[PDB]
């Protein structure tokens, strides 16, 4: 759904464990800001962004997969349609790394073929507490078929790059 002054509209979900840092990522690309402290969960819901790629104007429409469920019925109906995902875990939490595949699974079995994906390490600020070496992040994207960077929402370090980089891997799916 296309709004007015708009050429494109992509919705990308971010998905992976409960902590990995999914509202804090989207919060700092959306709003450029951090939070210090806990915030609540009440649901699933989204925030826009506009990048300007590929000579277009295009919409972002990203949505915030919000906290874990016993029973996947609800986060996973968003799937659908999906142009993108960023499939997030912790640098410093080998369990979310562990996860990674589930989540793909996750991927493949409710979004289209084409959905696009950027694994992301993210926390990469916490060097001190590292037990994931981008270098096993960087084979499971190559071996899952995804583009990968590590990250930090609270340093505000590379998130600008993961999404911009997502769009254009979207943009040249498209154009096959
Ligand atoms: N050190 C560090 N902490 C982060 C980063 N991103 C998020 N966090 C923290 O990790 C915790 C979980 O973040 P949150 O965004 O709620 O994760 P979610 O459960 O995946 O939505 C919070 O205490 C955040 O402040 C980061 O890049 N670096
Ligand atoms: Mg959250």
């Amino acid at each position: 759904l296309v709004p007015r002054g708009s050429d494109y509209m992509f919705k990308l979900l971010l998905i992976g464990n409960s902590s990995v840092g999914k509202t804090s990522f989207l919060f700092r690309y959306a709003d450029d800001s951090f939070t210090p402290a806990f915030v609540s969960t009440v649901g699933i819901d989204f925030k826009v962004k506009t990048v300007y790629r590929h000579d277009k104007r295009i919409k972002l429409q990203i949505w915030d997969t919000a906290g874990q469920e016993r029973y996947r019925t609800i986060t996973t109906a968003y799937y659908r349609g999906a142009m993108g995902f960023l499939l997030m875990y912790d640098i410093a939490n080998q369990e979310s790394f562990a996860a990674v595949q589930d989540w793909a699974t996750q991927i493949k079995t409710y979004s289209w073929d084409n959905a696009q994906v950027i694994l992301v390490g993210n926390k990469c600020d916490l060097e001190d507490e590292r037990v994931v070496p981008a270098e096993d992040g960087r084979r499971l994207a190559d071996d899952l078929g995804f583009e990968f960077f590590e990250a930090s929402a609270k340093e505000n370090i590379n998130v600008k790059q993961v999404f911009e980089r997502l769009v254009d891997v979207i943009c040249e799916k498209m154009n096959e």
